[PDB]
C-alpha cells in the first residue's frame, strides 16, 4: 500500500505547503510506510528543484508519468555544440547561440550553464524569420516539448515526448485556454477536454487497491478529487486558516483555495489541520460532517548543538510581513533599554516589511541593539545564547521554528492569536501568552522575565518538556494511527 | 547502376508523361538495364495507382523514401469500426449517404472517420475535434494502411503545419506554411534522416537533397516532369548526370521557331542547358528545331515515346482519335463529311475522344442533316474492333504531338490523311506511302486527297499495306535498341 501527498510542484524556494509534503514524506519511510509525493503542473525543471530535498524514486510527476520519464534521473551530459558544428556543421554566432546552415539562420539556442553541458531551449525559424516552433528541453537531458506557435507569437498546440522521442501528449488552445488533450497511454489515445480531467485520470491510474491520497494542495486537487470515484479514498489537508476573517467563526466564506474542497466534503475521508484550535473550529463550522483530525506540521529534532549558554539576546523568527507587527518589538526594545543597557534583538526572516523596521531602527538609534539579520538557513548557534523568542503577530500557524526554538530551551512570549501559539505555549510552564496587542503586558512579562533569571531558567527547563512532548516519535504514531483508521473505515 | 525517371506522381487516369515514364521502364526492364520511376509529390493512393502498371520495387517515391515506406506494400486489412466499438468503447453513429462515421465517447463528439469504400476497410481521414468542436487536426491514411501525415488547422480550417509518419508512427517530415492568394505555401520543412535533422525552405530543395541522396556513381537521371524537376536538378551537383525529356512542343509560339519565348513547364530546364547531358524529344522534326534553337549546346536525340486480331475487313469508315478541343478543329472533319456525302452516301465518320467542343460538333452534326453519317463516340478505353473496318484517319488539327493513337492504328493497317504541323504528322507519315500530308488549314486539298483514296480502293490498299510498314519500324526491339544505344553513349561522355 501506498500513501500519496498530492501538490502541484517545487519551486527553486520550496513553499511552506512543498516543505509539509516533504517533512510528512521522510515520516512515512522511516516508521516503515511506503510514502510517494505526487507533482501535477509540467515542470521541465522539477528534477533539478527536487535533487536537494527528496530522491527521484519519491515522487511521480504527472507529465513525467506519461512522458514515461518517472523515477529518471540526469542523462550522461551532452556536447550540443561539438554535435551542431562536427556533425550538422552548422555556424554559431554567439548563454545563447544562433544556428546558421552557411548563411541561413535555422535556430535560437539558450543555455543554463557557461560550459554549455545542460541545453534550455531551441527557437525555430522559417523562410521569412517567423518562429513557427519551440524545443523545450528537460534538466535531465531529453526534448520534453515542442510549442507550435501561430500569429503573433501565440500558443496553437503542444506535444510532449518521452525520453525517446515518442509522442506522449498534445495540447489544443484558442485564445490561451487548453480545448483538447490527448495521451497516448496503455496502447491506445485518450481525450480530455482540460488539465483537471487529465489529472483526474492520472490520480485512476495511479491507484491500487489499499493506497491512500492527501490533497495538500487544494486550489489544484480538490477539483481533480471532485472527478474521481468514491472508492479511491483521499484526505484533504489545510495548512492555512480555513476562512477569509478568523473573527467571523459562523458566516466567514472559506478561503478561495479550499472553496471546491469545502462543498464537496462527502468525497473526503476527514481533513487534516495542525492544532486542536483549528480543529475544534472546523468540526463546528462543518457540522461535524466528516472527521476533523489534527497532526502537528513538523517535530522537535533531536539537540545537537549547546544550549543555554548565556548581553541579553531576544530573538524573533518569521517572515518581515505586516502579520507578524515586528515593529511591536522595537518599540519594546525602545521601552527596554534604558532598564537593561546590553539587551539585543535579532530578528530572522525577509520579506516586503525591512526597509520600514531598517528606518524605525535608525530613528530610535537602536543599531546597537536590534538587528534585521534576514535568512539564516542554519539557525542552531543562533540559539545557544537566546534569551527568549517573541511573537507579537495579529495571526500564526503551527511554527516550526517556535517548535525549532523550544528544542533549544528558548522560552518565548507570544499574543495568544490564532493558530499555534495555543498549542505550542502553556504560561508560566515555557513562556507566556499574552493579550492580542497588549503592548504594556508584553513588556511586564518580558521586563520580569529578564529581572528573574530562576524564571527564565526555569521557562527554558518547560520549553524543553513542551518540545519533548512534539518529537519525531509522538508525530510518527499519529500519523501511524490516523492512516490505518482511515484505510480501516473506508 | 540505376536508371531514374522522374516524374510527380501516378493518377488514376495515366496523364502522356505518366504512361511515357510506364512505357520506358518496361522497355528498360527488356532491355535487362535497371530502371525504377521516381515520383515526388506526397501521395497516399500512390500505392494503389501504381498496382495496375508498376511492382512496389519499381518506383521510389520522395516521401515515401524519407517516412521509411518504400517498397511497402498493403497492409492486411484491420476493422478500425471493431476497435473503435470493442477496444476503445467509443460510440460511431453512421453519416446518412456515406462511408463516414462520427465517433463519440458518450456525449462527447471526438471524431469525424470518412473511409474510401462502403465497405469501411479502406480508412480514408479522421478529422479530431476540441471542445468547443473546433477541428484542430486531420489524420491521413495511406491506402496500405498507415497514418501517413497529421495536418494542424487554425482560424477557417487553414493548414498550420504537417507532420509525416513512417508505419511505427515515428515523425519524419514536418512542412511549416503561410497563406498566400488565399493558398498555404511551405516555408519550412524538416526532415529526420539518417539520425540527423535536414532544414529545408520548399520542395524544391527537399527535392534536391532526395536526388543527392539517391545518387552512386554510374547512375543516370531523366528529368520527365520538368517544371518540377528542373528545378529540383538546378541545386543538384554536374556531377549527377541528367538528361531532359520534353513531351510537348518546346515554344510557346510554333511559328517563331528562333524568337518565342520557351513554354513555361521548360523555362527553368532551357535557361541553365549546360547542367544536362542531353535532350530527348519524340519526332526527328521537334530534334532539328531544339538543336537549332539552342546552337547544338548538348544533343539532341529523338526516341518515340511508345512501340507497336483481325485487319482491314471492309460503307465506308473514316475515323478521328483526338480529344474534342478546338486545336484539333473536328468542325472542319463534319464540313468534309457535309461535302463527301453528296458523293459518298454510306460515308460514315466516328470520332473518339471527349471535351468541351462536344455541344457545338453535336449542333454542326444537327446542322448538316449528318445524324446517320457523323457519331461523337465519346472516349474508348480500348479501339482494338473500331479499327478493323476503318478506310482512313483524319487529323485536322492545327498542333500536334507524338501520338500513341496514331502509331496504333498504323498498325492496324489504316492510312490517314493529316495537315502538315509540328509535331507527330511528319513522324508517323510518309506522303504515297502510308498517307498524305496536307497544307495546313487547306479543306479543299483535304476534300480532293479523301475523295482521290474513297475513289481508288487500290490506293487504299498500298496505303494500308505502308501503314503496316510504317508501325513496324516503331517495334519494342527498335525502341530497345535506340535506348540502350542513348544510354551507354551519355554514360561513356560523362
Amino acid at each position: 500500500s501506498m500513501n500519496y501527498f498530492v501538490g502541484n510542484s517545487l519551486g527553486v524556494n520550496l513553499t511552506g505547503i512543498e516543505k509539509a509534503i516533504i517533512n510528512r514524506l521522510n515520516l512515512f519511510k522511516e516508521m516503515g510506510r511506503p510514502a510517494q509525493c505526487v507533482f501535477l503542473s509540467w515542470n521541465r525543471y522539477l528534477y533539478r528543484n527536487a535533487q536537494n530535498y527528496i530522491t527521484s524514486s519519491d515522487y511521480i510527476n504527472m507529465y513525467d508519468f506519461f512522458q514515461e520519464a518517472t523515477y529518471l534521473e540526469r542523462n550522461e551530459p551532452f556536447d550540443w555544440l561539438s554535435y551542431w558544428t562536427d556533425e550538422c556543421h552548422y555556424t554559431l554566432k554567439h548563454h545563447d547561440f544562433r544556428i546558421y546552415d552557411q548563411e541561413r539562420f535555422l535556430m535560437y539556442a539558450h543555455f543554463q550553464d557557461p560550459k554549455y553541458r545542460i541545453l534550455d531551449y531551441v527557437n525555430h525559424f522559417d523562410s521569412q524569420r517567423r518562429k513557427v516552433k519551440r524545443d523545450f528541453y528537460d534538466v535531465r537531458g531529453f526534448l520534453s516539448c515542442s510549442r507550435i506557435l501561430v500569429d503573433k507569437q501565440q500558443t496553437l498546440c503542444e506535444f510532449f515526448y518521452n525520453p525517446e522521442g515518442d509522442t506522449k501528449l498534445e495540447k489544443y488552445f484558442s485564445y490561451p485556454e487548453v480545448q483538447k488533450i490527448i495521451v497516448y497511454y496503455a496502447n491506445k489515445q485518450y481525450f480530455f477536454n482540460n488539465e483537471t480531467e487529465l489529472g483526474a485520470f492520472f490520480i485512476k491510474q495511479l491507484y491500487q487497491h489499499g493506497d491512500l491520497f492527501f490533497s495538500d494542495r487544494n486550489v489544484y486537487t480538490a477539483p481533480i478529487f471532485n472527478l474521481t470515484p468514491e472508492s479511491i479514498p483521499v484526505v484533504a489537508v489545510l495548512h492555512s486558516t480555513h476562512i477569509k476573517n478568523i473573527d467571523a467563526l459562523d458566516s466567514s466564506p472559506f478561503k478561495n483555495v479550499y472553496k471546491a474542497m469545502f462543498e464537496n466534503l462527502s468525497r473526503y475521508r476527514a481533513i487534516i489541520v495542525s492544532t486542536e484550535q483549528q480543529k475544534l473550529d472546523v468540526e463546528k463550522r462543518i457540522n461535524h460532517t466528516i472527521p476533523v483530525v489534527n497532526i502537528p506540521v513538523g517535530y522537535s529534532e533531536t539537540i545537537d548543538t549547546p544550549v543555554q549558554t548565556l548581553s541579553v539576546k531576544l530573538i524573533s523568527v518569521a517572515r518581515y510581513s505586516p502579520e507578524k507587527q515586528l515593529h511591536q518589538q522595537i518599540e519594546l526594545i525602545k521601552r527596554l533599554v534604558s532598564y537593561v543597557p546590553k539587551i539585543e534583538l535579532h530578528m530572522y526572516g525577509f520579506g516586503s516589511e525591512s526597509k520600514k523596521l531598517n528606518e524605525l531602527i535608525q530613528k530610535y538609534g537602536l543599531e546597537n541593539h536590534v538587528y534585521l539579520r534576514g535568512f539564516l538557513s542554519n539557525l542552531d548557534q543562533e540559539y545557544s545564547d537566546a534569551y527568549l523568542s517573541l511573537i507579537t503577530s495579529n495571526m500564526e500557524g503551527f511554527s516550526l521554528a517556535l517548535l525549532e526554538s523550544l528544542a533549544h530551551g528558548v522560552p518565548v512570549i507570544s499574543y495568544d492569536i490564532k493558530y499555534g501559539p495555543n498549542e505550542l505555549i502553556t504560561s508560566d510552564f515555557n513562556g507566556y501568552l499574552i493579550t492580542k496587542n497588549d503592548e504594556d503586558a508584553l513588556f511586564d512579562k518580558v521586563k520580569y522575565v529578564i529581572d528573574h533569571p530562576e524564571v527564565q531558567q526555569r521557562l527554558s527547563k518547560g520549553s524543553l518538556a513542551k518540545a519533548q512532548q512534539y518529537s519525531k516519535a509522538s508525530l510518527i504514531k499519529q500519523w501511524d494511527q490516523f492512516v490505518r483508521l482511515i484505510l480501516e473505515h473506508h
